[PDB]
């Protein structure tokens, strides 16, 4: 990009000023003997700049020079307050740089001389963007508490570093630590922050969400943080009793699901994209709910919703094959090739009640296409069109077939009551979608779930890299088969009588479903045989018989993700019905309070086996 | 099922009535100071109940609070004789808790005051059910003898704990040690139980069957336990001699062999469904019977009975193709689709003695149909209605084919001397099932054997998850194709002239056997060439060529669970034959007894090499 080259030009111009401006060079080389000479009788210069507008203190801070910064604090005791000011770096101060480079004795010096511990690091490089490497928030407490320098963490809080602090993204200091991938310390560094949460108001520092409304318990599951999730879980897990090897424990379940307002954690999991945000389902309180919500309640309602669906498509199919048809309205087979002896009725014949019994049947299937549009036009009303044509399998392309099937039946309603000739065209797409859409209910089955994802994976993923190989090879030999048979009879051996037939014939000799154009009464032209024998090798025993190995390579190599997706297919099916079915038949999952002195949070009982003495 | 929920509902109620009645509350947190204050002057309360009617002494022990338990015995010396009075906890007295929770000093003191160390505990959580976690039996001696605490085992017997004591499941202590999963101590504790057995006037301890008639050597074999089955063997394995590295060794074979009285270990293994039960059949006093019982006597008797089966079908197959047929009795010429010009005879045509030669062919093939219904009735009458329709592959679905074969042959017998027209249809199943039922004799072959398991394993498990993914698609495009060609002639391009043919002709295009319809003289409707192309992409290179990789993935994943089943398939043939044939051509396995100075137990000799 043109933007990333701008970072290169400045950072080389940043170094050019260091080869100029001799005190900055004296600052980089830890040169103190020149720096006394360049200041203590003439000086004249002390508020220097660079390419990023930094000072000699910042230069003496980026390279670890306690001696050089010692003279600079003594020379001008107002260097410590002003920040960097540029496009990329903005608002960063010498307190920040001294933190990230772990320089404990320098931070001890700067706080004694007076440094702003609330300096906003509002620069351009600091934003949480994937083309930046590290994201440490803004405040100098966050820069310490992320790299794990817990001594400086203790050093800052003694000088009035506020824990409550939000960035431009609304994140607090606990939202940050969940985001570093090299975790390793952030179990321990988490607790040191709560050890300074001793005296506050009623919001106990974890009930403070981000800008998009997401507490650090919620943020741990959304970001795929297995290590920090169990560390948070130990806080809200209550152990009831132990009895030899049986330990029964309670779980909080106040935000695990508690699917009662808008932002249940089970809803947040099956919307995301991250591969590791989906294995929270492995963990011990969530793998109980989505089992019990599905097995006692979710499974039988889903089949009743499925078994009512098959009887709908049949009622549409049973009124499809009973179209009104006339025998051969007006014409008589004029050139050739008019194998067409029928005509549909005008809509002036609904007499003879087994043509009227269908009329109450289509009215069933014409209101069935209204209710599907009424349940999916309010789906783009809440979340955008990138949900449909995004390839999120958790409710995948089964939301673009059912709309088109709903959209096609109304076109038949438009093709009816206008008396237009061509109207097999919506009804042909109406059946090939309306039957292939009962594939959606192959989802909650034990044996037929994870097969369906493999069909969905080879349609796009491993046939959009074969059809571009199919359409090229066909376009050669189909055009080549035209030229050979151009000066020939289409009567005897007539597989190619024009070019739009000549693809359709050649397309099926590639798939080996038609036989292969051969006649023996007549003498085929000699270039037909050489051309077709090269077609038969490359297609039949080099392309199709490559593709069977192409599947089998990619079949055993991803059969540990389809067992992860299929479980998440069930969960997104479960929560979809919880926010849709009215609460007369799904009770709230778990055990409530206030019959027991509990605290009104809905709880859930878990008992396991300790297997040690 | 709200019952396990109802377990969870009551567990909070104990934890609510403990916050009331504060001596129960102090009993949890062993507050010895306040417990003095609630007792020494007024008290008035000590016979408390909980949600399950439990005591303060229970809660003082359910949490290991020994100091508070000291005061309760001194204040109330009557609590130790009364049980928990509920459904979920019935009969569990205060001793049961302190045993499982390993409390040495409390059991030393509770028996010092003296508790019933033989009282029974029969709550709903304690019965041997798959939903409860641990099963430690009923009696308090069993609870010590399942956790590994050898001292409490030594302590209870000194105070009068009867070892020989059965539960409602009839299990002893020695049956229950077999059932814990992580053994790790139980084999080491197994010696401690038989140390206290004396061998009295009564029968010795391991000769006690359970409530379902089963000894603790059999129950190590049914449950798939290996490590107990090793340790049980050394008490009955006699060393003959050694010769350098060689050891010739004489095994007991008292109960391992069939020997009549059908509760035998080689019987009880291949009837059960536990997967690790068939892992026993590699242990050395078992794998050598089933070699010698099969190699010298199970191999030829099975194949000779195999050859009389092939001669049975051919004597029906030649009998089938020689029916009597008249040319076209009285009808003529439905002017289309009436290719029907032969008609079977009424049974008034038994002239021409190549019908008399056929008459013995029917009667040979009609008696074998009866003898199957005399050999296979004594299995569903011997409780096999859940075994045939059960998918126990050890004798799999070949037992439901052969009854269906014998049923259709007798339907044919009804068809003759009734002169009903449809005899082709029941005779048509009598060939595709009769010939495919010779596949059962491909069991005892070195080579052909474990392939037949994969055929049985693909029909149920990797094809029935594909036939549902066909009848969806193949019902889509058949009703699609029929509407396209509805305004078209059936005379030319008549692949779909009515709708039941339109499914059947679609079913073959999905398998690539018909060529796909085409007729280059007549102009196809333009919606045909769009649809059929997209049906030939789904079928040929996306569904069929995916079904092949479904096969090839799971083949090398059960390529070592068919070499487990086939070895267990052979043994289930030998044991089935051994009780069926009279023991006059079968010798009994092993060497005899009292002809040598032995003691009548049928022994067996196996010699090995050490290293
Ligand atoms: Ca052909
Ligand atoms: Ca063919």
């Amino acid at each position: 990009e043109s933007w990333a080259q701008s970072r290169d030009e400045q950072n080389l111009l940043q170094q050019k000023r260091i080869w100029e401006s001799p005190l900055l060079l004296a600052a980089k080389e830890n040169n103190v003997q020149a720096l006394i000479k360049l200041l203590k009788f003439e000086g004249c210069e002390v508020h220097q700049k660079g390419a990023m507008g930094e000072t000699a203190l910042h230069i003496a801070a980026l390279y670890d020079n306690l001696e050089a910064a010692m003279v600079l604090m003594e020379a001008a005791p107002e260097l410590v307050f002003e920040p960097m000011t540029s496009e990329l770096y903005e608002g960063q101060t010498a307190l920040h740089i001294a933190v990230i480079n772990q320089n404990v004795n320098l931070v001890r010096a700067l706080l004694a001389r007076g440094a702003s511990v609330s300096a906003r690091a509002t620069g351009s490089v600091f934003h949480y963007r994937p083309h930046n490497l590290i994201y440490y928030g803004e405040h100098p407490l966050s820069f310490a508490a992320c790299v794990g320098s817990e001594e400086i963490v203790r050093l800052l809080i003694e000088h009035g570093a506020d824990i409550r602090a939000q960035d431009s993204l609304g994140n607090t200091v606990l939202h940050i630590l969940i985001l570093q991938p090299n975790k390793t310390f952030a179990c321990q560094m988490y607790n040191l922050l709560l050890s300074y949460d001793g005296g506050d108001h009623l919001k106990s520092l974890e009930l403070v969400p981000n800008n998009q409304g997401l507490t650090p318990f919620k943020l741990a599951g959304v970001e795929g943080n297995i290590v920090m999730f169990q560390h948070l879980m130990q806080k809200r897990k209550h152990i009831q009793w132990t009895y030899g090897p049986l330990t029964s424990t309670l779980y909080d379940l106040t935000e695990i699901d508690s699917s009662g307002d808008d932002q249940s954690l089970l809803e947040l999991i099956v919307t995301t994209k991250k591969r590791e945000a989906r294995q929270i389902l492995d963990q011990t309180p969530v793998k109980e709910l989505v089992s019990l919500k599905w097995k006692r309640y979710g499974r039988p309602y889903f089949c009743v919703l499925g078994a009512i669906y098959v009887l709908y498509i049949i009622c549409f199919t049973m009124c499809c094959v009973y179209r009104p048809l006339k025998p051969r309205i007006t014409n008589r087979t004029n050139p050739r090739d008019n194998t067409l002896l029928q005509q549909k009725l005008l809509q002036e014949a609904y007499v003879t009640p087994k043509d009227d019994l269908r009329l109450v049947g289509e009215l069933v299937s014409i209101v069935g296409a209204v209710i599907i549009l009424l349940v999916e036009i309010p789906d783009i009303f809440r979340l955008g069109v990138t949900r449909f044509f995004g390839q999120t399998i958790l409710g995948g392309p089964f939301h673009v077939i059912i709309v088109t099937y709903a959209f096609m039946v109304l076109v038949t309603m438009v093709m009816r009551l206008t008396n237009s000739d061509g109207e097999v065209v919506p009804m042909s797409f109406a059946l090939v979608l309306g039957w292939c859409n009962v594939m959606y209910f192959a989802r909650g089955f034990q044996m037929l779930g994870p097969f369906t994802i493999m069909i969905q994976k080879m349609i796009f993923g491993d046939l959009m890299r074969f059809c571009w190989l199919m359409a090229v090879v066909i376009l050669g030999f189909a055009s080549a088969f035209y030229i050979i048979f151009q000066t020939e009879d289409p009567d005897e051996l007539g597989h190619f009588y024009d070019y739009p037939m000549a693809l359709f014939s050649t397309f099926e000799l590639f798939l080996t479903i038609i036989d292969g154009p051969a006649n023996y009464d007549v003498d085929l032209p000699f270039m037909y045989s050489i051309t077709y024998a090269a077609f038969a090798i490359i297609a039949t025993l080099l392309m199709l018989n490559l593709l069977i190995a192409m599947m089998g390579d990619t079949h055993w190599r991803v059969a540990h993700e389809r067992d992860e997706l299929w479980r998440a297919q069930v969960v997104a099916t479960t929560v979809m019905l919880e926010r849709k079915l009215p609460r007369c038949l799904w009770p709230r999952s778990g055990i409530c309070g206030r019959e027991y002195g509990l605290g009104d949070r809905w709880f859930l009982r878990v008992e396991d086996r300790q297997d040690l003495n």
